[PDB]
């Protein structure tokens, strides 16, 4: 059983003893600071609020636990059992935080109040920042679900210059990276990330987390076709690469199947093999069940680059309305090694100097997708901006010397709309001027109670981008 | 709860229809391929056999929840039922596979076998490479165990130098990277592998992974102190930092503390407010509980040197038996911003171009130590490379014409010493040869057992680095 009382940095077992005496409001804020990445997508919070934060999360056995794994890690004792058991006999256990958000799949620029977090019980001042790391711990699923984005921005932008329309986009970036995250865990949330602004997923992870914390109105949130791996090729024998080509197309004639062809010679597969031996198992299958011819190694924009010469030279090659290459609807290619965002960018603009259609293509990406990626990215914080000491509340802020970024916003905070359309964070209590519209941000969170849920259809809903809507 | 049928990478479902005809085995490894991270701590396998590997690991449900899932997933029904319902029905739920393992904490050379997996029924041919995705995960705990000892191997050589030598070196590199990693169970992990290096840690979920997983002889694998953070300064209101330093190190008179001192102006608070208005509650603690002060800002070599300049200019400085510059036995710093393996060399270095001692110094990682790392730093990769179809043995690898990097290994394998103490890797079954000795992997599971382990304890003995072999020597 998850103890919340051993999941924050040890050292905040300590801070009880270093706040102000006569402190009864702890107020913190989690923004994505300024300092490429201008918009964030907010997602993943509610995840975190039901799985770890609601109900009765404090028990006497759970107290006892944490004193006795302080005493020794320690070797003093520290730990704050009296605040603790305070929770446990006036609430039951419910933690007394209330938490307001933006909604899930607001899409937001840097800078702005994303979510704030204070008590609502006098004694448990320290309980505020207590859960800080718990709460830091959503810049995961924002960075990915914000990486992600980016990507289908530079997606969309080539589909809709080389085809003339957006079809096919959400599944032109698939979720390899089961394998490549650092856990189980991080494998079911960065998969659901990524399906905020994509469908394709081999994550199955992520389908239940979407289900159990979300929902949709779907059975399924993500989907995926047959596709090899070097084992299923290779253990035919390296004389056999073709029987096995053969028995995979003939196994599923009937839907979409990917087939690794770099096991041996990528460009002999290509041309002799997929072009000229098994060419007769390609050109009669149907246009809703394609073959989709995949390299893993070489340069990524040169490799697929020769492999679509390759198949223009084998295989019937239209031009589209946009005067690109097409390949016959029965033939497409996945490039799904060394993909992240920059060289995905460099790809696409290479076809497209090369006229082909961004349609002939769609790219895998494991630990680009979610495994590189750091809260440096867009630097998520979560600072103190407002306490209460002795009945006065006060602004409270850092401003390191140093370093211009690094400076905290100031008291009591809201988000707003501008006039002209765009965001807003006020400080200082501000918003209660009302010149600025109502307050973006909602309580989610109050005493133990999740108070306000979003589906995943309406995070996706959010999410869109500017190109599908317009 | 967790469901095995549902833990792979979705195309491996359709894979039981992809080998050839008549398979009866197949046989893959573990490696991180050859391509500054000579050496790899090889920790974390036992974690994943234990919690999801062993034991009852299918039943009705888990098998009628995956048809499910899998016939929406995928808009057809591909899912091998009949095979897992095989498993569920032959062995009561567990997997007739068999792994062998170099042991953990083992520091190995690139390009070595480091774990097998094969099946030990012809039915379940199928098997070993869907639990490839699972077992794959390893890389996230050998990388951590890895990068972490190759900081500590630059720590040891400067404390070393300045010092003369190794005492407390093993508090020198601190996890701060619970907030920095991607999930509660990434944090606890990583955890546990910097932990093979090092005894200091605020990331207390690795605590309980060990202690369940590994097992250690003492009460807890790591330590901490009270620290505090910009909100319990900055509640104070600008104008009072003295106050909000004074009541912290009065709170924590007996113990080490660490107070971040940066909230506004480091060099400030350094020179006026530790080095004048509260020196006499600095001067006045014990040799067991120093001050440590903290600099979160700016760039991390100019700012600790300026910090040390201050301080040794307010503090009485000794120079140690090397002719090293030491601070009070009361008086240490602490670096923990934008410390990787990187900035860590060079801020050991310049300290040393300045006659600093180690002695002075400790640092924090967060996303440094735990999060900045990929599967792609040490290349580690699993692959099939030997086949058994039609009753013949078959080697095979997987050769890219563009990538000789990505080529891979051939037949049965096995690991050996050499003659001079090397590490070899053994291809196409010449290990049955005995021309190198005894293989040195072991069965570490066999048809649903985990059938040998290692404790915390064994594994940072194996994790030990060579100068601390010499020190003891
Ligand atoms: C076969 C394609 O399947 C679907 O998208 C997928 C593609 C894909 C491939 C090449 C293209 O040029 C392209 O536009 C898309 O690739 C996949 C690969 C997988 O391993 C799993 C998948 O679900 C897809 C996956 O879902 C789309 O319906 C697409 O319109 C159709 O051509
Ligand atoms: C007060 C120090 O504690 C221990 O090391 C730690 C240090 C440290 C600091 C400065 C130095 O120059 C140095 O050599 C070490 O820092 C810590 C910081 C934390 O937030 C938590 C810790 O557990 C330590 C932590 O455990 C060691 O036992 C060291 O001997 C002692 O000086
Ligand atoms: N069926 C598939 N379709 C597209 N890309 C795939 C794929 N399977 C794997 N990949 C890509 O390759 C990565 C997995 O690497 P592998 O383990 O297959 C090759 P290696 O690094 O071990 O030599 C994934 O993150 C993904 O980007
Ligand atoms: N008590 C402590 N001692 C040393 N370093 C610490 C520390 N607390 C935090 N750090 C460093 O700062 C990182 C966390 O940064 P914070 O979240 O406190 C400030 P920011 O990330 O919003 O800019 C950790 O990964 C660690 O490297």
């Amino acid at each position: 059983e998850f103890n919340i009382l051993l999941a924050t940095d040890s050292y905040k077992v300590t801070h009880y003893k270093q706040y102000p005496p006569n402190t009864s409001k702890v107020y913190s804020y989690f923004e994505c600071r300024e300092k490429k990445y201008e918009e964030t997508v907010f997602y993943g919070l509610q995840y975190i609020l039901n799985k770890y934060l609601k109900g009765k999360v404090v028990t006497k056995e759970k107290i006892q636990e944490a004193k006795d794994v302080y005493k020794e890690h320690f070797q003093d004792d520290v730990f704050n059992e009296k605040g603790w058991n305070y929770i446990l006999e006036k609430y039951d256990g419910h933690l007394p935080i209330e938490i307001k958000a933006v909604p899930e799949g607001f899409v937001i620029p840097r800078g702005n109040v994303l979510f704030t977090v204070e008590n609502t019980d006098p004694e448990c001042y320290w309980l505020t920042n207590w859960i800080e790391t718990i709460l830091v711990q959503s810049w995961y699923p924002i960075t990915v679900a914000t990486n992600s984005r980016e990507q289908k921005k530079i997606l969309a932008k080539y589909l809709l210059e080389t085809s003339g329309n957006l079809d096919g986009l959400e599944y032109k970036l698939h979720d390899f990276g089961y394998r490549g995250v650092s856990s189980q865990e991080t494998a079911g949330i960065g998969a659901s990330a990524h399906l905020v602004n994509f469908k394709g997923t081999d994550t199955v992870a992520g389908l239940a987390l979407i289900k159990k914390y979300y929902g949709t109105k779907d059975p399924v949130p993500g989907y995926s076709v047959p596709a090899a791996e070097h084992s299923t090729i290779t253990a035919w024998g390296k004389d056999h690469e073709k029987d096995a080509f053969e028995h995979i197309v003939t196994q599923f004639s009937s839907v979409p199947v990917s087939v690794v062809s770099d096991s041996y010679d990528i460009y002999n597969a290509c041309e002799k093999i997929w072009g000229e031996d098994l060419r007769h198992l390609i050109v009669s299958r149907s246009t809703q069940a394609p073959l989709i011819i995949r390299p893993d190694s070489g340069n990524p924009l040169d490799t697929v680059l020769k492999v679509l010469e390759i198949l223009g030279k084998k295989f019937p090659v239209t031009e589209n309305s946009k005067g690109y290459k097409l390949l016959p609807p029965y033939l497409r290619v996945i490039q799904g090694d060394g993909v992240d965002i920059n060289t995905l960018q460099e790809i696409v603009e290479g076809m497209k100097q090369k006229m082909w259609s961004i349609e002939n293509i769609a790219f895998g990406s494991g630990g680009g997708l979610l495994q590189k990626l750091t809260r440096d990215l867009l630097n998520c914080s979560f600072k103190c901006s407002y306490v209460v000491t002795n009945g006065l509340g006060i602004n409270v802020f850092k401003d390191p010397v140093a370093d211009p970024n690094k400076r905290s916003k100031k008291g009591r905070l809201s988000l707003h709309r501008t006039p002209a359309g765009n965001f807003v964070t006020l400080e200082e209590g501000k918003g209660d001027l009302e010149e600025y519209g109502q307050d973006l941000l909602h309580t989610v969170f109050k005493n133990g109670k999740v108070t306000k849920s979003y589906s995943f259809d309406e995070i996706r809903k959010n999410a869109q981008l500017n190109i599908e809507l317009e």
